[PDB]
């Protein structure tokens, strides 16, 4: 499990069919400090994810299931869209 | 497993259902000594760990996940935590 | 997921029966940027991508599930063909130019 | 498995209920020739390591089979408390020490 | 996957054998990085071969023996 | 699978069960080369292999498998004894 931001989108036509018509987004990890490092990827969405807003993600089986199920042909998925985030007990990170 | 601080939170009120009420923190690993390092990380709660609980963590699945909540670490024979 | 581009492809007239017929790719790794980076691989290809074509690529258990079931010997595959990349608000690459 | 000795313990009232009444300990990894590595960990025990000693571990699903099943959430067990070791003809160390 | 040569043999009497590759760099030569592979499929010393990870049915294991290779539209490797 | 050369022996006499009476051998990985990879560990055994020899380790759980069953707790098994390493004809490695 780990946080990014979502910097952007992917648009493939010609696609493996099953991922349906989810989203196929540019993520960039975040580092401990709320900032985009650079570690970037694409992940699937269907939670409705926009650009700007920082998600958590998740690899693997834990990616395929959290997509659709195991057929699902995905390493990387967004399984949440983020608030917010508090440290010190401040915030950090808001959804504005 | 692994010892982790608290600190701080992750809110998610829009998230795939298999995540249940669990909740997202931020955790810092410690080292041997009793000290955070800088090594952070997210880890999953179903326990209920405040802000600067110390905490373990083991790899399941998604992959820290909070097993235990510290009361107290001793090393080569010295208490090197102890929750207040 | 990540990009990638079509620098070739691979010929294995004895392979694993796993694979069937599909085709083998070469493909290198594309940062940010929307440049390739020196990291190169090959995947399995069964969408009919051609060199110079940009593709997402899948790995590890997810790309034997994408290519066909969990007894495809195979850890990386093509599971799209890309038309664009936008990042950063910006347009970096296009089928165009 | 690896070798490692037993540099303390740590105590949870509130744990996941598969760990039991087992114990918590804290455990420093040992190099091919005795020194105590740099890396270090929790690991559960049923056998009844105590602080000082040298135990063998074992990891990832084995580690859920060895403390009860598939059933716990531990990632690191002990198997068995070290006796003595022998590495290229020399003992690198002996329980009675 | 990868690409390797084969460049040995391991035997282990106490069917599928194991062999000893070296990886090659997308330019053509072996990197010089050297690692153990099952081959199931009945490849020889000297030969070119695809190197799937994660093999499970462990780590390194043949899926094709090597008849050529294209890169920029220029023949690199050829049986 | 993981070439293995065995640098010794562990004894455990209060040990898990499941371990039966295999010897414990101390095993740093190493290349079909010789080459040392720095890595090292203590993997089961039932087969009868001897300080110095070069052996083929597996780890995981297909460790438990080779072992006996899954209820082993085990993560390092060792599945044979090489009895010679070639190379082009030539012999890097041949079992005494």
């Amino acid at each position: 499990m780990k946080l990014a931001v979502v910097t952007g989108q992917i648009v493939c036509t010609v696609r493996h069919h099953g991922l349906a018509h989810d989203k196929l987004l540019m993520v960039e990890m975040i580092d401990p400090q709320g900032n985009p490092d650079g570690q970037c990827a694409v992940a699937i969405d269907n939670i409705g994810a926009g650009t700007g807003e920082w998600v958590l993600l998740v690899s693997g089986s834990s990616a395929r299931q959290a997509h659709k199920s195991e057929t699902s042909p995905v390493d990387l998925c967004v399984i949440g869209i983020v608030d917010e985030v508090v440290s010190g007990g401040q915030v950090i990170f808001h959804k504005l």
